[PDB]
This record gives C-alpha cells, sequence and structure tokens, in this order.
C-alpha cells in the first residue's frame, strides 16, 4: 500500500539523506549500490531513481534490457550533466533526467509527475 | 503522424523551433496565447507549453486542460527556479525544460514522453 521506489546510488552520504526524506514522505524504498544488484530488485519498484556513475559501469547501457523486464518510470540522477549525456540517457529509455547537484523538492515533484 | 502543439509567443523562437520539429517528421500546431489553446488541445499528441504568455500564466490553466485530455505536456519557460518547476509539475506538467535550452535536449524529452 506504498509506492516502492528503487534507489540505485553508490554515494552513501547522499542516499542516506535522500532515503530519510523519501521514507518520511511515505514511500517504500529499496537501496542498491551496484549495477550487478539492480535486476533482482527491478520488478519490485514502482519507480527507479538511477545514478549513472556506478562502481561497475554505466547503468544507461543496461537500461534498455531492464526496461524489457518491466516498464516502470526511471529518473536518471547523475552528475553527468551535459546535453550529450542527457540525450544518451533519455534515448536509452529514461523518462526523466535530473542533474546533480539537485534540489530534493524538484526530485519529489518529478517523482509525483511520473507516478500520476 | 505525431502531432505537436507549441504554445509560444516568442515569434523568433517558435519560427526556428517549428522548422526543426517539422523536419524531424512531426506535424505542428502553433498557438501564441492562452485563449487559442483549448480548440487545439484535443488534436495534440504532446504540448510544448510556455508559461509567460500575453494573456497570463498557463500553469493556472493546465489542470483545466488536463481534464479535457491527458496529453503529455512539456513546460518550456524562463521561469527557471525550483519553486517554478515544482509549481509547474504539480499542476499537471509531465516535464519542465528551462530556457535557454538545447533543441537536442528538447527533442530527446519529446521522444521520452511519446514512447
Amino acid at each position: 500500500m506504498k509506492q516502492t521506489l528503487l534507489l540505485v546510488e553508490d554515494d552513501k552520504n547522499l542516499a542516506d539523506g535522500l532515503l530519510v526524506s523519501l521514507e518520511q514522505a511515505g514511500y517504500e524504498c529499496l537501496h542498491v549500490e551496484r549495477i550487478a544488484d539492480v535486476e533482482p530488485q527491478w520488478k519490485k519498484a514502482d519507480l527507479v531513481i538511477l545514478e549513472r556513475q556506478l562502481p561497475d559501469g554505466d547503468s544507461v547501457q543496461h537500461l534498455p534490457e531492464w526496461k524489457k523486464i518491466k516498464d516502470v518510470p526511471v529518473i536518471l540522477l547523475t552528475a553527468l550533466v551535459t546535453v550529450k549525456d542527457k540525450v544518451a540517457g533519455l534515448d536509452s529509455g529514461a523518462n526523466d533526467y535530473l542533474t546533480k547537484p539537485f534540489a530534493e523538492a524538484e526530485l519529489f515533484a518529478r517523482i509525483r509527475a511520473q507516478l500520476r
């Protein structure tokens, strides 16, 4: 009875703070820190908050195959901020692309838009 | 064909933008005021919507229009703050792109909303 967000983030300090705000807002959260660990949790998520710069590669390269598993909204959240990065991320299947540093208020609003 | 409705009173911007959108294979409808939006709404597969129009702020009218038809809406404006973005998105917009923008980014975001 809560919408489940999958957060894929290897910056521990950021995820720590973000997960508290998301949980306080009433979301159920799953936290993964590597590309190798995304698939087992993918089907449980109602929306994926996905960083690109992960310890085992670039998640945008794996996003099309994840989309084949389940078509959930995906918001890329990364410090790869150029227009070329954004075009690459969105054309690989992402529904939105929020740059780091970001405002939690914007991330919350973009989550709502994807789940309405 | 996929039909785009552009709501833009900056004539020079719309002029150049409409040429790129038509060249990419989209059919385009151009509106320059809020009063001229409703008749075109139902024809659009996606609305590219500026906020700052001669007859007001379209964010005030966006919830109304969403009740007519739930079309993808990308706000395109120079109201660039988090407060503006939050207000725009919570009023029903699916995406919010700030001015100045890159046509390449807008094209990708148009694709994301229509797939």
